[PDB]
């Protein structure tokens, strides 16, 4: 998919966001003032749509649902934010939301538009024996719409690499059964350089050098649990940037 | 500087070094198999020096503290790590180790002098208003050769880089009094991109979502504290990577 729809009925923040996608990404867009314009626009069509909650036909953020259950993605274009807000949205489906209130933070949704974008043909592995934290991990990142795979072992992790030598990036949890993160590192180390197989190590600051162990056997980068959507999307962007450039 | 030099007496993993660093860096490499070879070497022509503490000549690590008193920075080269053995070694003025136990460890140590290298010609800001984190973090980032600018407060982070341009990196605290690390981040990305300028954002990992609030305001990254010196050197090195080649 090659388009971005926008719903949006300031003329200023629609120009801006159109003016900028379409100067630092060339992605297609279909942008519309009212939800009544977006009356034909199918999920399969869309990598995502970046919805106002303010237009003159759905006053209260009701362009969402609908939009959602024609199976778009939905990225929230927001003026305010608050705990109870983004928890309401995040439990309906919506992927992300955007602040609107500066043009500086309007910039966010050009970056996740194109990295959306990029990710759909990406490939990433998601290694962890804690099935509360695997399927966390896995869902947010099929929320980037990357295309996710799943392991509960390094037995299973390293099984599933053969069977799927396009997977580029590999989530990898510090402890585990058998075979622990550093030690999994290392097997793939010895086959493959942080350019052929990013491999960012989960793991925790509370520990005596985890991070600094995983970067030594050539981890690309570390994340600590726990962690927010925005920091999972934050740290597996920049890992993925890296690969393409 | 643009030259390295290497003291290990392993002909496996000297050439190994010499290999890497020779082929993925443009530094000049100048590498002997004991400290008495490395004895006229003077500090102010070497980024680093990486050194191993099993020589022939100091069997017992004693190179490190005679090349860090003749004035170069030290990476130390090491077979095994434990946390009594980080314990010494930082203690004594250590910018960093690298592991030596197999070829894609020694590897790390090729990024680290690369990014040693080009670091020298980059300035960054440090704000923080406590000031022993504000302190270590200004430690942390000097070992990484980086030029580093200290700033208390909102207000004179910005009366810093009004008089230094060239900083291309800003770490900013969230808890500030008057000016917050969030209402700083606001102002710098008012007037500059994350292109220009990058921001690591210095939070606490709470109910208050701090992460997610710098990176929707423009911060480039985020770095929760507490951290370890790799941590921040792992961080830093993405952003400043970002700005040169993103
Ligand atoms: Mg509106
Ligand atoms: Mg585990
Ligand atoms: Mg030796
Ligand atoms: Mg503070």
């Amino acid at each position: 998919k090659q388009k971005i729809l926008i719903v949006e009925d300031s003329m200023t923040i629609r120009r801006m966001l159109i003016q900028a996608i379409a100067q630092q990404t060339g992605l297609e867009i279909d942008a519309f003032d009212t939800l009544e314009g977006a009356r034909h626009c199918q999920g399969d069509e869309y990598v995502v749509a970046l919805v106002d909650l303010t237009l003159p036909d759905a006053p209260s953020g009701e362009a969402v649902k609908v939009l959602l259950e024609r199976g778009l993605p939905v990225v929230i274009l927001t003026a305010d934010i608050s705990e109870d807000k983004r928890e309401a949205w995040l439990e309906a489906g919506v992927l992300d939301y955007v602040m609107k209130d500066s043009r500086h933070s309007l910039q966010y949704a050009v970056g996740l538009v194109h990295r959306l974008y990029l990710n759909q043909q990406i490939e990433v592995l998601v290694v962890d024996d804690s099935r509360t934290s695997r399927h966390r991990t896995m869902a947010q990142l099929r929320k980037q719409l990357l295309q996710v795979h799943e392991a509960s072992h390094a037995r299973e992790a390293l099984a599933t690499l053969e069977q799927h030598p396009a997977i580029r990036l590999v989530l990898v949890d510090y402890y585990m059964p058998e075979i622990d993160g550093i030690s999994l590192v290392r097997m793939l180390r010895e086959r493959y350089s942080k350019q052929q197989l990013a491999i960012i190590g989960i793991s925790v600051s509370d520990k005596r050098g985890l991070s600094a162990r995983y970067l030594k056997q050539g981890a690309n980068d570390f994340l600590n649990q726990p962690f927010e959507p925005e920091e999972l999307q934050c740290r597996v962007s920049h890992n993925l940037e890296a690969l393409e450039q």
